[PDB]
């Protein structure tokens, strides 16, 4: 009773929880877990790769940030040991489980929410696209312009969030509403601002994505999207089951939807001129 | 090269932080890490113990909180198979590696740093230790008594620090400054001290423990005990590649000292003043 994982980067703040919850399934039903760590190697991977078949593991799970052909070939040579291949985004007619995370709705739901918040001069700290790509959408949509010195990319850790709020902050002309795309990094940011003497929210509003355990407990309790991590894995672990046993060979596709998260880190724009 | 760990909890406070420098050791050398989480059953344990060795793995990481002579035994068996069986608690003449964190000398650094900021009026958040102990001795000693009242305990996790706080802030007479006995309760209860309108640490100083990842970026930043827990797990990890190879059937003793980090959340108290 053992599984197989082969993962892009256990520390990866993205994908991150949703191990955590392959994980403690595990230990839940008395699994042993093989944990295998890439990075983006197809020898690397590949050991891994013949590491978990020659441990005669029950069953297989791959989460990869991409999928060239190479790995998919690989992959292949060992269909024999059931798996389930979590590939995001573009579904591509192979054999892998598509995930659809909605991050496009998620963006465009916070960029919306800021504009609803009467907020028209707005920044971005942007990861390393969906998501962003749906925040634009509703800022197109509403006739906004985004400076371009008021977008700064992020890496998903504090450091990089706190480095970005206060490039942003730290201009002559600056925004009152920060969509940052990661609560992690929105830790960083907040912090910053308070560092600045920046009152948040009211000198400057901010709302992250995930929805993050602790995000709650941030200072001020954060308003961001909750995009189900830890629902994923889960469920992922539940097709490698029904897979193995029930030997359901044929694929399933893992889609989740957005959700705005209310809280406190986000106040209303001076844009109330215009609607009530 | 496979890697076997055998933990009561890999996502137990203490040991978390310990298994994730492990786990990241391990993909650094490319090997791989078959994870089990046991929990006191001397038959689970056996269970993993002895698929471990028929999965041959290379080597063995054994942390337990607990071993009773029954795990021992066992383990006596297996001894053909380099291990690193770190035993937290009192030293005995057997095979096991100690380990020695100085929690009382962190818990007492914390006391001393408070007394010496110049407050008398101090509350408490423990956890469900030698820490509090060596807290209680620095109070002891300055002939601080601290109330019952004042006495609030968590769990780890940021809603117990929350709930804590909350409940030593809404007495009719209240601390000056709080001492946490780990830094993510410490991020629930400086989240609560904010949506009570309290001014951390202009109107409460505090200070926790552990010096977690995002400390630093907590707001404010946090004062707080690096307790090393990422030296520990390198330390374990590199014991345990030199076994593999320099086959060396010595115990050893791994002694780790607690230091004080002095950042933004804790002010001059009103009994301060001994200089500048
Ligand atoms: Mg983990
Ligand atoms: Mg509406």
């Amino acid at each position: 009773k053992s599984i197989g994982l082969l993962a892009t980067s256990s520390e990866a703040a993205y994908f991150a929880e949703i191990i955590e919850a392959v994980e403690k399934n595990c230990f839940q039903k008395g699994y042993t877990l093989i944990l295998g760590n890439a990075w983006n190697n197809l020898e690397k991977q590949r050991a891994y790769l013949s590491m978990m078949a020659q441990k005669r593991v029950d069953g297989l799970l791959v989460m990869c940030s991409e999928y060239p052909e190479p790995l998919l070939a690989m992959l292949e040579e060992y269909r024999h040991i059931p798996m389930v291949v979590m590939d995001w985004g573009e579904a591509k007619a192979d054999f892998t489980d598509a995930v659809i995370d909605n991050a496009f709705e998620g963006g465009y739901m916070a960029g919306r929410y800021l504009i609803e918040r009467g907020h028209r001069e707005i920044g971005v700290i942007p990861g390393p696209a969906g998501r962003l790509a749906g925040f634009m959408k509703a800022m197109e949509e509403a006739m906004i312009k985004v400076p371009e010195s008021w977008i700064v990319q992020g890496d998903f850790e504090p450091e990089s969030g706190y480095r970005a709020m206060q490039q942003i902050l730290s201009q002559p002309h600056r925004p009152t509403a920060v969509f940052c795309g990661g609560d992690i990094m929105a830790m960083g940011a907040l912090c910053a601002a308070d560092e600045m003497g920046l009152r948040v929210p009211q000198d400057v509003s901010l709302i992250g994505y995930d929805n993050v355990r602790n995000a709650r407990y941030f200072t001020p309790a954060l308003t961001t999207i909750h995009q189900p991590k830890d629902s994923l894995g889960e469920t992922a672990f539940n097709m490698l089951l029904d897979r193995i046993v029930n030997k359901r060979e044929e694929p399933q596709s893992i889609e989740v939807h957005p959700r705005l998260i209310e809280r406190r880190s986000v106040a209303d724009g001076p844009f109330r001129d215009y609607r009530r």
